[PDB]
């Protein structure tokens, strides 16, 4: 009855792309944020109708926070900490919202903060976010936290840090990461399933959903169980192998590099929870609940991989 106005930064982020296209498939109107209007996905989403983008940083520009909230009634917010800054732009955002005193439900990506949990450290691009969840969590707007899982698509054989999806000189594939070959992590399709997941939490409503975390996780998988899924889905030998340090094969931003190192402490030399939060010890529940019709691993590795790959350039699916 009369779909509400969504307002969203980092519009062209997977999560944001994800829910804008659903939402003004169903009518929603949607006001985005985005870094500068050029892009594939930039372009892509002015293109649709019941959107308006708003370019600018987010960096010391609550002007641009004003203009993107006026006349919204929701807000799905992703956050990065490439402009550095992330724990203020975040305040800022929520400061702004609340402000615009339209926001009826206010939805925050957020990430643990692991050193709470264990003699473990935070993980340098994840802690960051569990502190804007706190200063969310004490405004006088409904707000909901999701946490995301690994998201399938950053498989890749470009010659890309944790994710790689190397193709040896046989057509084999191999994927080498810290990750203990058994334990479970939670996957996540940002492209399809992101964007349904939001819409249903917006739908059920603040009275449901304000105050939870929610995990956007549709299928937990160990690494093991993920190659096996590359293997059955591309009729390859596809195998994982545990390594101590990430392979890096490219130059990273020096955030990105402490961030992969972080990662090495974690779960390479602990074995820590992905998501280390009590609530999440199945994890896998809520999403569900919240989107039936998620992909897994096999789908993706099967019907979208192929095409990531040869627009990235490679040849092996000829
Ligand atoms: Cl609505
Ligand atoms: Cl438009
Ligand atoms: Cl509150
Ligand atoms: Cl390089």
């Amino acid at each position: 009855q009369q779909k509400k106005t969504i307002a969203v930064v980092n519009a062209t982020g997977r999560q944001a792309a994800s829910l804008i296209r659903v939402a003004a498939a169903v009518g929603h109107h949607v006001r985005a944020q985005v870094h500068s209007l050029k892009g594939l996905i930039a372009e892509e989403l002015q293109a649709i109708p019941n959107v308006t983008l708003f370019q600018g940083p987010l960096l010391n520009n609550v002007p641009l926070m004003d203009t993107l909230f006026e006349g919204a009634h929701l807000a799905f917010i992703n956050t990065t900490s490439q402009a550095g800054d992330e724990i203020a732009i975040g305040k800022d955002l929520a400061d702004a919202a609340k402000r615009a005193g339209t926001i009826q439900h206010y939805i925050y990506s957020s990430m643990p903060d692991h050193s709470l949990y264990g003699p473990w450290p935070a993980v340098p691009m994840w802690a960051p976010k569990f502190t804007v969840e706190n200063y969310v969590r004490q405004l006088g707007l409904p707000s909901t936290f999701v946490y995301a899982g690994i998201y399938n698509n950053n498989f890749t054989s470009l010659p890309y840090p944790l994710f790689q999806m190397e193709l040896m000189p046989d057509g084999t594939f191999e994927w080498h990461a810290p990750f203990d070959p058994d334990i479970p992590l939670p996957w996540l399709d940002a492209e399809h399933d992101v964007g349904p997941a939001l819409l249903q939490i917006f739908k059920d409503g603040p009275q449901k959903w304000n105050g939870h975390r929610i995990a956007l996780t549709f299928e937990t998988l160990s690494p093991v169980q993920v190659c096996a899924a590359f293997s059955r889905a591309l009729n390859r030998r596809v195998t994982y192998v545990q390594v101590p340090k990430v392979e890096i094969k490219v130059n990273i931003p020096v955030g990105y590099r402490e961030q992969l190192e972080a990662i090495e402490v974690v779960f390479g030399e602990h074995k820590a929870p992905y998501f280390p939060l009590p609530e999440f010890s199945r994890v896998t529940d809520e999403a569900r609940k919240l989107w039936s019709g998620w992909r897994d691993m096999e789908e993706y590795a099967r019907e979208v991989f192929p095409i990531e790959e040869e627009a990235n350039g490679l040849d092996w699916m000829l």
